[PDB]
């Protein structure tokens, strides 16, 4: 949530696309069911970012 | 299955050959067997999309 969340409120300024929405967001939600430990994760997280 | 179930009401209203029906369907369950998180389980997911 805390990285998910400033985040969130950076993508609630700005106007992303709906397709860009979706995809942050299915992103934010693939952070989620990925775990916090994994490489895989750490890619993703610097995706988010 | 969440993923899957929206392609498979995509693909009940488009009429795909039986060629590539059961292409898919093979892929379908190759993916079901990947894991959810798996790097390989990404590329087919985005491949399957």
């Amino acid at each position: 949530d805390a990285i998910e969340e400033k985040f969130r409120e950076r993508l609630k300024e700005l106007v992303v696309p709906k397709h860009v929405m979706d995809v942050v967001d299915e992103e934010l939600s693939k952070l989620g069911l990925l775990d916090n430990h994994s490489s895989e994760f750490n890619v993703t997280r610097n995706y988010l970012d």
